[PDB]
C-alpha cells in the first residue's frame, strides 16, 4: 500500500544519503 | 495497517536524527 | 502481520545499535 | 504483502552494512 510504500522508499533513500557520508 | 506505518515514522524519525547527527 | 511486524523490530534494534556507536 | 517485506530485508540489509562498516 501507497503510504507505506513511500516511507519505505523514503527510508531507503534516506540510508542511501547516509551510505554516502559514511 | 496503522502499527507498520507508525513504526515506520519511528524508524524514519531515529534516521533523520543519526542524519544530521553526523 | 508477524514477519513485517518482527523484522520492523529488527531494524528499531539495528537503529539503536547504530545510534549508541555514534 | 511481499513487497514491503522484500524493502524491509533490502533495509535491514543495508543497516547491518553500515553498522560493521563502522
Amino acid at each position: 500500500x501507497e503510504e507505506i510504500l513511500s516511507k519505505l522508499y523514503h527510508i531507503e533513500n534516506e540510508l542511501a544519503r547516509i551510505k554516502k557520508l559514511l
